[PDB]
């Protein structure tokens, strides 16, 4: 599923991301935009051989099992393929564990580099939330 901006915003809010660990909804939307362009099926291989999956590009090195990432963890206790569903439930719940990990949203490279400290509020402009 390729989510619409406001559609994803609404889905993220219902799942309780809005201001989760102090991060307003626009941050989550902005992150999704630059990680996956709102595409739940987005996958990307990392240099270290691990892979990023889903709307928030969650990494198989630490958070999910894809069966081909040696010496990796599966801290969210899911197959990485669950992160690709049109139902963003798994991605949100795992993301909640990721952002709680001590570094906040800096865990998402594209967030730090492209969203952090900008008007992320603009990402939910005109949405019925
Ligand atoms: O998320 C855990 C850990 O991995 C780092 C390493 O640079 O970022 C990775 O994980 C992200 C989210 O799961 C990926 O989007 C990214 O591709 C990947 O580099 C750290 O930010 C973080 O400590
Ligand atoms: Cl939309
Ligand atoms: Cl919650
Ligand atoms: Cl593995
Ligand atoms: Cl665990
Ligand atoms: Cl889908
Ligand atoms: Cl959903
Ligand atoms: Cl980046
Ligand atoms: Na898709
Ligand atoms: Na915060
Ligand atoms: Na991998
Ligand atoms: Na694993
Ligand atoms: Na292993
Ligand atoms: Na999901």
């Amino acid at each position: 599923k390729v989510f619409g901006r406001c559609e994803l915003a609404a889905a993220m809010k219902r799942h309780g991301l809005d201001n989760y660990r102090g991060y307003s909804l626009g941050n989550w939307v902005c992150a999704a935009k630059f990680e996956s362009n709102f595409n739940t099926q987005a996958t990307n291989r990392n240099t270290d051989g691990s892979t990023d999956y889903g709307i928030l590009q969650i990494n198989s090195r630490w958070w999910c099992n894809d069966g081909r990432t040696p010496g990796s963890r599966n801290l969210c206790n899911i197959p990485c393929s669950a992160l690709l569903s049109s139902d963003i439930t798994a991605s949100v719940n795992c993301a909640k564990k990721i952002v709680s990990d001590g570094n906040g949203m800096n865990a998402w490279v594209a967030w730090r580099n492209r969203c952090k400290g900008t008007d992320v509020q603009a990402w939910i402009r005109g949405c019925r939330l």
